[PDB]
């Protein structure tokens, strides 16, 4: 009997994503249903390279298998993350996207809320 549903909202994939220390996480919202890790890599790959690229990206998806729209990216230091923030309200493939420097803890709270949603409304 191994626990998983109740006891720390962190998947195997996330572990590695959060396992990265000294990195600036970015909360991406409003991402094209078609936009994938590959799309991001280039998005910031311009001047703001991601740590591991496809490996340094996490797409938040409902506990059923649906694109929630929100996501998270990894950045070596604040030198890249910041420069990326300026891209706020960017445009990828004809789709406006926001940007906000997020933290590790926050992320987890953003995954649990969507995972096994207990509302899904928050009261």
């Amino acid at each position: 009997g191994s626990s998983g549903s109740s006891g720390g909202g962190t998947s195997n994939e996330v572990a590695q994503f959060l396992s990265k220390e000294n990195q600036v996480i970015v909360r991406m919202r409003g991402l094209p249903f078609t936009a994938t890790a590959e799309e991001v890599v280039a998005f910031f790959g311009q001047h703001c390279p991601i740590t591991g690229g496809k490996e340094g990206i996490l797409f938040v998806t409902y506990p059923d298998g649906r694109p929630t729209g929100d996501a998270f990216v990894l950045f070596a230091c604040e030198e890249y993350a910041q420069n990326a923030l300026r891209k706020h309200k960017d445009l990828l493939g004809k789709r406006y996207i926001e940007l906000f420097r997020s933290t590790a803890a926050e992320v987890q709270q953003v995954l649990n809320r969507f995972s096994s949603a207990s509302g899904p409304s928050s009261g």
